């Protein structure tokens, strides 16, 4: 029975409580229009006054009672406890009592329970003065409230409304005429005008709540149910959220000055590097839960973010390369019937992969990816990446290596992948919920996916190389935090070659920009893009200067929240040497250089 859900941070403190979900107006059964009740019955349980608790004719050659119960407490036979409670309920209360409870407690979407409020909401009408088509729709809505809500699926909502009208005619609850009359009414006519904002009506938690709501139904114990039905059963949700970090991340996102215009978007995820627990998340600026796409959990092109996982990572793992392993760079380069060049269009000659990664050269990463493909097998890259949650439906071409094509993942996904590097090479699928405590007192334990993604040396060597990103000439030089030990990998994702012309985009125009940083404590992943590609690059990142934006967000937040205790990534006894010249013990590298970049 009705009671809002409560969300608790990492300290057990109450952080948020989901209200706004009470547009409910109580109605007495005498005060409900005959035609409204006729509508309900005709569609849900026509012979409700007859059949008693279960409908045995239906069953052989549902029921209002059953609905009321299913709604309240709720895999193979837990349908039988419904049956039994329905029986009991049918023994305690009369048909009028039950019919009334139905009309007062069933969910109508957008946080509406009860036909009385469901009418005042969708149509601003009293039950008395609302029309036939409006009744039919309000009668069919409750079945699957999310798919029938007009505001979201007007086509479905009209089909549902027509089905009810049919049923009503078929059960001869309305004449042949009034049927025909009603299917002429415009349903939308009196439809109260709202935008996604009013439909909902301490915001630093919005993105986190949005995230928890999604993960909550992924557990076996709730997977079947509904949103507006599992959140009203007074459960208590305990999360890994850091109250403080979450506020910081969302404030800095909302009040940051690193937005070129109003079409620019962000997505930020912050995990506990070690555990994988979601410490804070932001889906965008001034993010409204259902109103806005949660950009922290939606996929975007990754640009050069994935190099550690498709090229150098699998290369250090599978053929034990040293960090100063040497690759021959060029100006152009062939892979299939396609040419590839570096972003700066140059060739840097011979380069240590330490630099090749921290400055994100494209050819050397293609070479490396190709070397992993030969010396470890064509599926070696896929396997490595797949350990870190980065899956690929089909083939991994040179494009996905460079972040194009199928290389689309959420900031949350990348944060998880990178946190692996940040903690000895153990992968932890991002997880916000610790446990939920049900109204009575039961404790459901949630768990997440965890498992070795890479061997200790690989993780340490990546962690060490990527520290070089914040060092001079590094793709994120100047944006690292001072006393803090952190490595990072930036991503810059270009546009399709055709779209450069269609929109007259300048040469240095980028569509997605990422930074993925990690300390021993936190891993943080930031993506930024624009909602619509405009002409001349107005909605693109143009030049290092503009593509550098997410690094301001990263630096700001990582500086406020990171602790200066001087912790570092733990060095395995399996690595020998020091940056930029780290190798795998007892397996030094045939091919190396002491050659620097600039």
């Amino acid at each position: 029975d009705p009671i809002p859900a409560k969300i608790y941070d990492k300290n057990g403190e109450l952080v948020k409580t989901l209200d706004n979900g009470q547009r409910h107006e109580h109605v007495n059964l005498k005060d409900v229009p005959k035609s409204m009740k006729d509508a309900v019955l005709a569609t849900e349980d026509n012979r409700f006054y007859e059949h008693g608790a279960l409908d045995y004719k239906r069953l052989f050659g549902s029921t209002l009672t059953q609905q009321v119960v299913k709604d309240a407490f709720l895999s193979i036979g837990r349908k039988a406890q419904e049956a039994y409670l329905s029986y009991r309920l049918e023994q305690e209360y009369s048909k009028d009592d039950i019919f009334q409870v139905y009309l007062n407690k069933i969910y109508y979407s957008d946080g509406v329970t009860g036909i009385k409020a469901a009418a005042k909401y969708y149509f601003n009408k009293d039950l008395k003065d609302l029309n036939l088509a409006e009744e039919a729709y309000l009668a069919g809505l409750p079945q699957v409230p999310n798919n029938y809500n007009i505001y979201d699926h007007p086509k479905a909502a009209e089909d549902r409304k027509n089905t009810v009208l049919y049923l009503m005619h078929y059960h001869k609850r309305i004449t042949d005429k009034q049927w025909e009359d009603a299917k002429k009414i415009d349903l939308k006519a009196n439809l109260v005008n709202r935008t996604p904002e009013e439909r909902q009506n301490d915001s630093e938690y919005n993105s986190y709540v949005n995230f928890v709501k999604s993960e909550l139904m992924n557990n076996k114990a709730f997977k079947d149910e509904n949103l507006g039905n599992v959140l009203q059963s007074g459960i208590k949700i305990y999360t890994n959220m850091d109250k403080d970090v979450q506020k910081t991340l969302q404030n800095d996102v909302d009040n940051g000055s690193f937005y070129k215009n109003k079409d620019q978007q962000v997505g930020a995820t912050i995990l506990d590097s070690k555990t994988g627990g979601l410490v804070a998340i932001s889906g965008g600026r001034d993010f409204k839960d259902v109103v806005n796409r949660n950009q922290a959990t939606d996929p975007h092109p990754t640009g050069s973010s994935l190099k550690p996982f498709l090229a150098y990572g699998p290369a250090i793992e599978n053929m034990k390369w040293a960090t100063n392993h040497a690759i021959q760079d060029e100006s152009s380069y062939q892979v299939d019937g396609s040419t590839f060049r570096n972003y700066d269009t140059k060739s840097h000659g011979t380069v240590s992969i330490y630099d090749a990664l921290r400055q994100s050269f494209n050819i050397p990463a293609l070479k490396a990816w190709q070397s992993v493909k030969q010396n470890a097998g064509n599926d070696a890259p896929k396997k490595f990446a797949a350990k870190l949650g980065l899956n690929y439906e089909g083939d991994i071409g040179p494009s996905e290596v460079l972040g194009g094509s199928a290389s689309e993942f959420s900031p949350t996904q990348l944060a998880s992948a990178f946190a692996a590097i940040a903690n000895g090479g153990t992968y932890n699928n991002a997880h916000s919920i610790q446990k939920v405590v049900t109204r009575d007192g039961e404790t459901i334990e949630y768990d997440h996916t965890s498992h070795k993604a890479m061997s200790d040396y690989t993780a340490y060597m990546l962690a060490e190389m990527l520290k070089g990103t914040f060092k001079p000439y590094g793709s994120a030089y100047g944006h690292g935090v001072s006393g803090v030990n952190m490595g990072a990998k930036t991503g810059t994702g270009t546009y399709g070659a055709e779209t450069y012309s269609q929109y007259n985009l300048p040469d240095n125009a980028a569509k997605d920009v990422w930074i993925n940083g990690f300390t021993p404590q936190y891993t943080m992943s930031v993506w930024m893009g624009f909602s619509k590609v405009k002409q001349y690059g107005e909605n693109s990142f143009v030049g290092h200067s503009q593509q550098e934006y997410p690094q301001f967000l990263y630096e700001n937040v990582m500086s406020k929240i990171s602790s200066r205790d001087g912790e570092d990534f733990k060095r395995p006894s399996s690595v020998s040497g020091s940056i930029p010249s780290i190798n795998v013990s007892g397996s030094q590298d045939n091919n190396t250089t002491n050659r620097s970049t600039h």
